[PDB]
C-alpha cells in the first residue's frame, strides 16, 4: 500500500512544489521533514517548509526539524508571493511536543536524529529519505548511526551526469554545496539513487501548456492557490531563460518524490560514482564508471510517457490542495 | 579557586594518565569524559575511560560519553594493554552518564549524548567553558557543527601537533591532528580560543626515566604496591617501540601535559600565531603549518589573524613541576586504592 | 595573403585529416609539423606525420620534429597510431626529413625533443604582429617550448582542437583527452600571455560527422583520379566508428581535428566568445576540465572559445576538406 | 684519480662557496656550470656564476650556460644575489665565455635554457657508469632535461643540497627551499630512474656553521696570500646572518651547498640510508616536503610495497665537520695564492 518516508531539504520553489507532491500523495506517508541549508540559511528553509505546509493544511500534522547549517567541512554558500498571513496563521510545530521544546529557539540540528532512528529500526527492509537539498544532515545523522546506513534508502534531486552542471561548469548545486557529505553517504552503504539528476530535470519543465492545466485543475476551487502556484513557479523563470536558456524553466525536486511514488517511469542504470572533492574548481561532479563494485543507481531519462505521468501527479496533487483550500 | 572543565579523549595509556591528573587535581572540577576513537575504536576507548575511573575509585561519580567512532570525512589490544582488567571490570558501578541520559543500559549511547551536557555547562560559562583534548578532536568539531554559537564560549587545551620538531607517526604530522584534520580545521576557523598546550616539541622531552620511576615507587609503594605494578607496566608499555621505532631511551608521556597547562600554565612559554591544519595534503596531511617564521621575516605583512596559542617548550622549573604534581595525584590514588 | 603556421599533432586519423587540410589549403603556408605523445607514443606519432605528408607528395618538402614523449610532470596514458591501413609502400619510399638537413643531424636516431625551438623562434621574431600555431594533440610541446621562450608567449596565437565546455568529456567524464592528458601544459599556456583559441571542442566537432553521405561526396572526388587513396581515406574515417557508436553512441563519428586549421581558413564561421579559462589540475577525477566564467557573465578573459558553427559552417567545412581530398587524389594519380 | 662532474645552481653565497670548492678541488673535474632560477632571476644567478669563476681565475675555463627560468608549473619566487661586496672590477675584467664558442653563438644575448642539453648528453653517453651532476638549487633544469632525454636517466648522478627530513623546514615550516620552490622537478626526477642522494639536506648543513673559529682560519690560510680576497669572501659568509641569528635563531649561519660537493669529494664522511622519498606536491602548506618511509621500514619492513629511490644523508660521521672544514679552507688558501 503506502510508503513510510521523510523529507529533506531546503525549500526553495521547487522543494515546496515536492513537499506538495509527497504530502497530498496518498502513495508516501511522510513522518517528518527535516530543513537544510543551501537556497538560504537553514533558518529559513526551516520557516519555508513549515509555510508549504501551512498553506496545504498541514502543519500541525507533520514535524519539521530545523537541521544543520553549514557544509561538514566547507563554508556555505520562496518570493513571488506574501506570507504574511501563512506566517501569522502558522500552528505550533508537533516537532517541539515530540522533543518537549517550549520553542523554536530551542530547536537543534540533531533534533531529527532519534525519529529517524526509531524509523529505521522499525522499518521491515529500509527506511525511505528523499533529499533534494545538500545531504549535510544524512552525512551527519551517519556519522552518529554508522549501522543504520545498510537499513537507509535515499531517492535524492542531485548530480549532472550526461550533461553539464549548473551553478558551476560540471556540477549540480546540492552536490557541490557539500560534496563530502554525499562522499561520506555513496561509501556508507547507503543505497542510493540520484532519481532526479539534471540529466532528467533539464527534461521537464513548466511550459505555458503545463499552467494552463494548473489553472484548470485549481481555479475552480481556489483561484487565490492557483495565483500563489504559479507566481512561485515563474520566478526564477527570466534567469532560467537569460542566464541558463530556457524558454522554460525545470521543475527540479518532485522528480525525486515521483520516484518513490512511481519508479516504473524512470530507467535506471548502476555504477560507481566518484564524487569530486579534491578538485578546485570541479568539487561536486557526479564521475561515473558509466560510459570498484557499483555504489549508486542512476536515473538519466525517463520512460516515454513519464513527462506526462509526472505531471498528471502532479496536477492532481494540485487540483487537491485546491479543494481543501477552497 | 578551580575550574570547571570536560575531558574528551582515547585512553591509551597516556589519556589514563591525564585522567588521574586531572580528577585527583583539586585545581580541576571534571564535569564529563566524552571518549573518541584514534588509539582504539570508540567503543574500547570508552571503556578505557571507565576502567581509568574505576580503578582511582571515581566512576560513580563522573559521567562517561561514548562519542564518534570515526573521522569527519576520512577512515580510522584493548587499548590499555600491559595489565590484567578483568577485577576492574566486573566491580564497574553503572555510568552515571545513564540516569542523566534516561538510558536503561549502555546500548542505548549514541555519539551526540555529551551534546546537550556540554552546552549546560557553555550557557553557565561566565566567560568560556574549558575543555582538554588528547585524542582526535572529532567529538569537538561535530559539536560545533551542532553548535555553532557556542564557539566562542569554548576553550580548548589539546595535546596535539609538531611544530618545530619533525612528526611521529608520519614524517612532518603528529597522530591526534592527522587522524581527523579536517576537525582541527573546522575547529581553528570556527573562533574556537585553541592552545596547543603539549605538542611533541615538549612532550618529547617529558620522559618517564628510571629516576622518574623511583619517584613513582617512592610516593606509591608504601600505600598501594599493587597500584605500583599498574601505573609501571603501563607507564612502560610502548617502550620498546619508542627505543627502537623512534629512538627514545626513554619514553614520553604526552596527554598529562595538557592537563598541566590547565591547572598551571606559568610552566609554558606561549605565542599566538596563526595555524594552518594541512588537509589537501597527500603525504602531509594534519600538518600544523604555522606563520611563526613569517613573522620574523617581516610582521608587518600578514595579512592573516592569530587563531592559536601555542607552547613550544616548558619554562626552566616545569619539568620538575610537572613531574611532582604528577606523582603527588599518583601518590593520593595509591592511598585510596590501599 | 596565406598565413604562415606550424602545426602540432599526434596523427591520429583527425590529425592526418587536419595536415592534408592546412598543407593542402593555399591559405595556410605549413612552416614545419611538431608531433608529440597522445594517441601513441611520440615515436609513432613523428611517423604518422611523415606518412601523411608522404601519402600526400609532402614528405620532401616540410620538416617534422619528433617532440616531448610524456606530460611535463604526469605519466602518460597512450597500434601503429594510423590503422586500418598498409603503410609498408609509405614507408620504403619515404624521403629524408628535411629537418635533418635543417638540424646538422645525418639520421632521426639524432632527433630530440626540443628540436623544434630554434625554428620556432625564427618564425615568431619573423612575425608582423604574431605567428600561428594548429595544436590538436597534448600541447606539451608549446608548455615546453614556452618555459624556455618565455617572451615569445606574446607573439604565438594558438588554434587548438581542445576541450569540452557546454557538453560532457569524452574520455573521461568532464573532459576532453587532449586537455586531460597533459592539463599543467595548457594551464601554462593560457596564463602565459599567448593567445588562444579553443577553435575546436567537443561542442562542436562533435556536430561535425563522417555520414555515409560525407563518404560518397569523398568516392565522388577521389576514385575518379586515385582509387587508391580513396580506399585509405575512407579506411582510416571509419577505423574507430564502431567505438563510436558503441563506446560512444555515435551512429557516425566526428572528426575533431580538421576544424582547428579551418578556424585559421575561414573563421568566419565559428561564432566567438572571450571568457576565462581555468584548468582543473588538482582534481582527482576531473583533472582536464575547461572551467569558464561563461555563465557568471551578468555583471581578465584568457581565451576565445568557439561553442558552435554559424549556420553554413558545417558545409563549408566539408567542401573545403572535400576540396583538399579531390587535390590530394589528383596529384597521387 | 678524478670524477667528471657538472654544476647546477642558483650563486647565491653558498654555491659560489661550492663552485670554489668543486673546481680548485682536484678530485673533481667540473665539465661545466649551469645556473637555474631560485635565489635571484636565473639571469642575475647566470652572472653570479661568472663572477665566482672569474674572482678565482677560471672564468675563461669553464663554460657556464643559463638555465631555465622558472619552476615547471609554478611561479618563481624571484640584489644581484652575491651581495656584501662591490663586483664592478670582476665584472669589467670578465673574459669570454667559453660556452658561446661551444654553441656558435657571438653574444650571450643567444644564450637560451636548454644550451646545456647537448653538452650533458656526451658527458652521459661518454660516461662509463653514470655522469655526476651537483645541484644546490632548484632542479627545473634537470627535470627539463630529463623530459628531453629520458632515457639518459639511468645514466645520471645526482648529489643534492636539498630537503629536510629529521628536522623542519626554513623558508616553509616543513620543507626546504631548493625543494618547495619547483617540487614537480624533483618529483619528476625522483620517479624519472635517475641515481639520486640528498647529500646535504638541512638535517646535515644546519650543524656545518661558520663560527668566528671558522673565521680566524680562513684568514689564517688566506691573508698571507691575498688580504683582499679575505675580505671579499669573509663579507659574503656573513651577508645573510643576521637573518640566520633573528629570523631563524642561528648565533652563526649554515653553509650549504658546499657540502654536496664535499659528498661527491668525499663520501666516506656521511652516514647513508636508501629509502623511497615522496615529494609534497598536492599540498597546500606542505608542498616540497621530503617525505621517506624510514619509519615504515622499522615499523614493519615486510609490508613496503614501494622501492627505494634515494639515498639520504642524515647525519657526518664523526670527523666529518673537521674533514669538512679542512677541505674548503685548503680551497680558500689555494685561490688566495692564485690571486696574491
Ligand atoms: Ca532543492
Ligand atoms: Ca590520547
Ligand atoms: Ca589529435
Ligand atoms: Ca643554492
Amino acid at each position: 500500500m503506502s510508503i513510510k518516508c521523510a523529507l529533506d531539504c531546503d525549500p526553495g520553489h521547487d522543494d515546496l512544489a515536492m513537499i506538495m507532491l509527497a504530502v497530498y500523495s496518498p502513495k508516501l506517508d511522510v513522518q517528518y521533514i527535516s530543513t537544510t541549508h543551501g537556497n538560504q540559511t537553514v533558518n529559513k528553509t526551516y520557516q519555508n517548509a513549515r509555510r508549504t505546509l501551512n498553506l496545504i493544511k498541514r502543519a500541525d500534522k507533520i514535524p519539521v526539524y530545523r537541521g544543520y547549517s553549514k557544509p561538514l567541512t566547507r563554508e556555505s554558500v520562496l518570493g513571488g508571493v506574501d506570507w504574511s498571513e501563512i506566517d501569522r496563521t502558522m500552528p505550533r510545530n508537533p516537532a517541539l511536543d515530540i522533543l518537549g521544546y517550549k520553542d523554536e529557539s530551542e530547536l537543534r540540528p540533531d533534533d531529527f536524529f532519534k525519529h529517524l532512528h526509531r524509523l529505521v529500526s522499525a522499518a521491515e527492509d529500509k527506511f525511505d529519505i528523499i533529499s533534494t537539498g545538500s545531504e549535510t544532515n544524512i552525512a551527519q545523522y551517519l556519522l552518529a548511526y554508522p549501522e543504520d546506513a545498510k537499513k537507509i534508502r535515499m531517492t535524492t534531486m542531485a548530480g549532472n551526469f550526461m550533461i553539464v552542471g549548473n551553478i558551476m561548469p560540471f556540477a549540480e548545486f546540492n552536490v557541490l554545496i557539500d560534496p563530502e557529505a554525499i562522499s561520506n553517504i555513496l561509501q556508507s552503504g547507503v543505497d542510493y539513487t540520484f532519481a532526479a539528476p539534471l540529466d532528467i530535470t533539464h527534461t521537464v519543465l513548466v511550459t505555458e501548456k503545463v499552467i494552463n492545466d494548473i489553472k484548470a485543475a485549481t481555479e475552480p476551487y481556489s483561484p487565490k492557490f492557483t495565483e500563489m502556484i504559479i507566481k512561485l513557479l515563474f520566478f526564477f523563470k527570466d534567469t532560467y531563460r537569460d542566464v541558463f536558456g530556457f524558454i522554460d524553466p525545470p521543475l527540479h525536486d518532485p522528480v525525486a518524490a515521483f520516484h518513490l511514488i512511481a519508479p516504473e517511469w524512470f530507467e535506471h542504470v548502476r555504477c560507481h560514482v566518484d564524487i569530486e572533492t579534491k578538485g578546485e574548481y570541479t568539487y561536486g561532479c557526479c564521475c561515473t564508471n558509466l560510459i570498484k563494485p557499483d555504489n549508486a543507481t542512476v536515473c538519466l531519462k525517463l520512460k516515454e510517457g513519464g513527462h506526462d505521468a509526472f505531471w498528471n501527479q502532479m496536477i492532481t496533487v494540485w487540483g487537491e490542495i485546491a479543494k481543501e483550500i477552497g
